C-alpha cells in the first residue's frame, strides 16, 4: 500500500434466525440495545450478546453513522476493547457484539461504591490505558473516552467500547479535525473544543477526566456547571479537584493529562506502566476506608454464570472471546 495497510479485518453476516431470548437492555432516540443469545448454525455453542439497532432506517447520517461504527469495531482486537462479531441485515442495520454482563463502569463504581476497593480501582486504569495503547498502535482517536462507554464483562476484566465518535489518523496524519456534531465537552481536551483538533493525546486528557470518575466513585465531572463555560474555565488554568481518596502520586497523573501542551501529557504506555506500578502496593496510592476486607464477583462463584444464563443454556454457553474463528 502507498498509505497506510490493508485493513483485512472480516465482516461477518449474521443470519436473523441465529439468535435468540431477545430483551431489551436500554433505548433512546435514535435506537435499542438488547441481550440475547446467538447460536451459530449446527456450531452447538450459545454466545452471549448484545445487539445495538437503530430505531428506524430513515436518516442517511445515522444509517452511515452505524455502519462506520461497525467498520471501526471489526478492525479492532485486543482484551480490553470491544470487538464487533457481527451484523444483522435486517430492515434496520443491527450491530452484534459480545455480552458485557455487568454493564457500564459508570455506574457500576455507583451501584458498588461501598464494595470496591484500591486494587480494583488501579487494575481498571491498568486496563483502560492497555485498551487505549492498543487503539492508538492501531492509529484509532476515540474521541468520546468516558467511564459511560467501558463496559464490565467482569469486576476484573473491563474493557472499551463505543467507537460511534472514532476516526482512523491516515498513515503520516497527526491530527483529525472535525467540524459540527454533538460534542461531550466535559471529556474534551482544551484543544479539541477550541479548534476540533483531535489526536491520541487529546484521548489522554478524556482517560484522566475517566480516572477522575472512578476515583470520585462516578461523580459528574463539572457538575451543574454549563457546557458553554468549559473552554473559559479551562483557559483559566482551572481542573478538576483531588479526589478524596486519591493520594498526590495519582492526582498528579490526573492533572499532567490535562496539561495545555498535548505532548507533554502522558503516553497511554507510559500510563500503563504508572499505574502497573501503583497496583502492586495499591494501598499506597489510594486511600480507602476499610479497603484490607473488600471483595466482589468473580468466575469462580457459584451463581457467577447461573445469574446471567438460564440453566437450560449453560451446557453450551461459551464466552465470546474463546468463539475463535481462523
Ligand atoms: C455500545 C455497546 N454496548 C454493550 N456492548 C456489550 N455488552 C453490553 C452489555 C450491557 C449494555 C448495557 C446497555 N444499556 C444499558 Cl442501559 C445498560 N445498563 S448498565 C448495567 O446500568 O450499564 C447496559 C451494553 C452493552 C454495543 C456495541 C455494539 C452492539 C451492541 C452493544
Ligand atoms: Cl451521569
Amino acid at each position: 500500500a502507498m498509505g497506510e495497510a490493508p485493513n483485512q479485518a472480516l465482516l461477518r453476516i449474521l443470519k436473523e434466525t441465529e439468535f435468540k431470548k431477545i430483551k431489551v437492555l436500554g433505548s433512546g432516540a435514535f435506537g435499542t440495545v438488547y441481550k440475547g443469545l446467538w447460536i451459530p448454525e449446527g456450531e452447538k455453542v450459545k454466545i452471549p450478546v448484545a445487539i445495538k439497532e437503530l430505531r428506524e432506517a430513515t436518516s442517511p447520517k445515522a444509517n452511515k453513522e452505524i455502519l462506520d461504527e461497525a467498520y471501526v469495531m471489526a478492525s479492532v482486537d485486543n482484551p480490553h476493547v470491544c470487538r464487533l462479531l457481527g451484523i444483522c441485515l435486517t430492515s434496520t442495520v443491527q450491530l452484534i457484539t459480545q455480552l458485557m454482563p455487568f454493564g457500564c463502569l459508570l455506574d457500576y463504581v455507583r451501584e458498588h461504591k461501598d464494595n470496591i476497593g484500591s486494587q480494583y480501582l488501579l487494575n481498571w486504569c491498568v486496563q483502560i490505558a492497555k485498551g487505549m495503547n492498543y487503539l492508538e498502535d492501531r492509529r484509532l482517536v476515540h474521541r468520546d473516552l468516558a467511564a459511560r462507554n467501558v463496559l464490565v464483562k467482569t469486576p476484573q476484566h473491563v474493557k472499551i467500547t463505543d467507537f460511534g465518535l472514532a476516526k482512523l489518523l491516515g498513515a503520516e496524519e497527526k491530527e483529525y479535525h472535525a467540524e459540527g456534531g454533538k460534542v461531550p465537552i466535559k471529556w474534551m481536551a482544551l484543544e479539541s473544543i477550541l479548534h476540533r483538533i483531535y489526536t491520541h493525546q487529546s484521548d489522554v486528557w478524556s482517560y484522566g477526566v475517566t480516572v477522575w470518575e472512578l476515583m470520585t466513585f462516578g461523580s459528574k465531572p463539572y457538575d451543574g456547571i454549563p457546557a458553554s463555560e468549559i473552554s473559559s474555565i479551562l483557559e483559566k488554568g482551572e481542573r478538576l479537584p483531588q479526589p478524596p481518596i486519591c493520594t498526590i502520586d495519582v492526582y498528579m497523573i490526573m492533572v499532567k493529562c490535562w496539561m495545555i501542551d498535548a505532548d507533554s501529557r502522558p503516553k497511554f504506555r507510559e500510563l500503563i506502566i504508572e499505574f502497573s506500578k501503583m497496583a502492586r502496593d495499591p494501598q499506597r496510592y489510594l486511600v480507602i476506608q476499610g479497603d484490607e476486607r473488600m471483595h466482589l464477583p468473580s468466575p469462580t462463584d457459584s451463581n457467577f454464570y447461573r445469574a446471567l444464563m438460564d440453566e437450560e443454556d449453560m451446557d453450551d454457553v461459551v464466552d465470546a472471546d474463546e468463539y475463535l474463528i481462523p
